[PDB]
């Protein structure tokens, strides 16, 4: 799997289409700790505090489940302390320090990681 850091600040919806349109790929799915760490290393030189990953919440009410926008199975999560269930939104952002994930409102411009 290859990861590409796009430093331009885009909303989550803009970032997913751009990966598909510019790089023929998707927002990164993260299936284990080694990938999370490799990405963390790739974003450590970002002055931006958070990056978009391909994680989103789907469904309603009690049937709320996490999904990858590439459709792969959700088998790993590296949540920050007090994350998720924070009500901060339906999209997932990786913290550039420590690689821990946080919920963010999809209407935020962040850098993002494509996988290809």
């Amino acid at each position: 799997c290859r990861y590409l850091l796009v430093r331009s600040l885009q909303t989550f919806s803009q970032a997913w289409f751009t990966c598909r349109r510019c790089y023929r790929g998707n927002l990164v799915s993260i299936h284990n700790f080694n990938i999370n760490y490799r990405i963390q290393c790739s974003v450590s030189a970002l002055n931006q505090g958070q990056v978009w990953i391909g994680g989103r919440i789907t469904g309603s009410g009690r049937c709320r489940r996490f999904q990858w926008v590439d459709g792969s199975r959700w088998n790993f999560a590296y949540w920050a302390a007090h994350q998720p269930w924070s009500r901060g939104g339906h999209c997932v952002a990786l913290c550039t320090r420590g690689g821990h994930w946080r919920r963010a409102h999809c209407l935020r411009r962040l850098p993002f990681i494509c996988s290809y």
